[PDB]
């Protein structure tokens, strides 16, 4: 099975104790590491940060604690948008300019593979043909790094792709059956699916369905969304299951209407570490003072209010549920958003470290490699 893991180069300008820097990755803590994000300039991948330089060698500098962790640099977010992939993607030459700069660029620093987490082919502004574009990209780079492999004798570099669980994003941009060939691994974001862009609560990431729901809303789950990966050709093998370590918050039209799906006005206050109106750290939310869990029993998930500030997020019990999940289905393990979301430091949910993260690794019975 397989534990992989976001980083975040921002992670470094949080205030206090929510700081994350390189001291706070643990080297054995997941099987794949990937650092979020790289750029892209003139068609050529590129650094975002101005320190992204040292965060690399301190990031690939794990795997002389651990041989066996493997490293990744994701390319895109969502932030990043879709022009530049657009215009890389146009033209075979420009295709080619980029594949060539990605091998260099992870060799040069170390990285054992490229995430690719394009948002999204097809959507956010980008057109209709890009979906099949995407599909010669995802083929570009597989073939390419194989033919890396093979003039330099290297291990291979390895291909992952971070991708959409709405189906309005699937079947805008991602031939399935295709890319799921030329992947080592799919990096499915089971979260998102509900959010403060909604005008009722909703939580973030539903194992299940609610028995009220109906029509499209009806497949906005985990368990809908990997059905529907699963179905569409990807191998449960390389069908790796994300998981939050934050939630989605609202603020409720009224405090007297706490629902699932009572209405809401807009995003949620933004957190005292996260700054980001419409999200919470699960370190924000596992000590909230005054606050009222609840549990969406249909959904497997809990959520948790206070005044008219609604939030649903994932704990403990929801990834043993989720992981428990995923091994019924045979699949090739979880992904974590993020590292710097868990309780990291062990300050706020008096659970320890990466309280949510080890739930994963224990649940995964990954092995202890020394
Ligand atoms: C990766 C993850 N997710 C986003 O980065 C993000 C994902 C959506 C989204 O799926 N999505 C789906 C459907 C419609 C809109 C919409 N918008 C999104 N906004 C923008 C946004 C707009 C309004 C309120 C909150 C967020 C976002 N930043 C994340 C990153 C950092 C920290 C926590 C989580």
């Amino acid at each position: 099975a397989k534990l992989v893991c976001y980083f975040t180069n921002w992670a470094q300008y949080r205030q206090g104790e929510a700081r994350f820097l390189p001291k706070d990755l643990d080297p054995s803590l997941c099987t794949h590491l990937i650092y979020a994000f790289a750029g892209m300039t003139n068609h050529q991948l590129s650094t975002t940060e101005w320190n992204d330089e040292t965060l690399y060698q301190e990031f690939n500098g794990l795997k002389k604690m651990n041989p066996k962790l493997k490293t990744l640099l994701a390319i895109g977010g969502w932030n990043f948008g879709t022009q530049k992939f657009t215009d890389m993607v146009a033209t075979a030459n420009n295709r080619q300019t980029f594949v060539n700069s990605a091998i260099r660029f992870l060799r040069k620093y170390s990285f054992d593979g490229l995430d690719l987490d394009w948002e999204y082919p097809g959507s956010q502004g980008s057109p209709a043909v890009d979906k099949e574009r995407f599909t010669t990209l995802v083929q570009d780079l597989a073939n390419a790094f194989q033919q890396e492999a093979q003039t330099s004798g290297k291990e291979r570099l390895l291909l992952s792709a971070a991708v959409p669980a709405g189906q309005t994003y699937v079947d805008a941009g991602y031939e399935v059956d295709k890319i799921a060939q030329n992947l080592d691994f799919v990096n499915l974001m089971a979260y998102d699916f509900h959010g403060s862009w909604e005008k009722v609560t909703g939580h973030n990431s539903p194992l299940y369905k609610r028995q009220e729901e109906s029509g499209a809303a009806a497949s906005l789950n985990v368990d809908a969304a990997v059905q529907q990966w699963l179905q569409k050709g990807t191998p449960a093998s390389k069908l790796i299951l994300g998981m939050p370590t934050y939630g989605r918050s609202f603020t409720l039209a009224s405090s007297s209407d706490t629902r699932v799906g009572a209405p809401a006005t807009g995003s949620g206050t933004p957190g005292p570490f996260t700054k980001e109106g419409g999200m919470l750290a699960y370190y924000e939310v596992c000590s909230w003072k005054g606050a009222t869990k609840q549990r969406i029993q249909d959904q497997k998930v809990p959520y948790i209010f206070r005044d008219n500030q609604w939030v649903g997020f994932d704990d403990v019990e929801s990834f043993k549920t989720k992981v428990s999940y995923l091994k019924q289905k045979g699949l090739g393990g979880a992904m974590v958003w993020a590292l710097d979301l868990d309780d990291f430091a062990g300050f706020s949910c008096n659970q320890g470290r990466y309280p949510l993260i080890q739930t994963l690794r224990q649940e995964l019975s990954l092995p202890y490699l020394p």
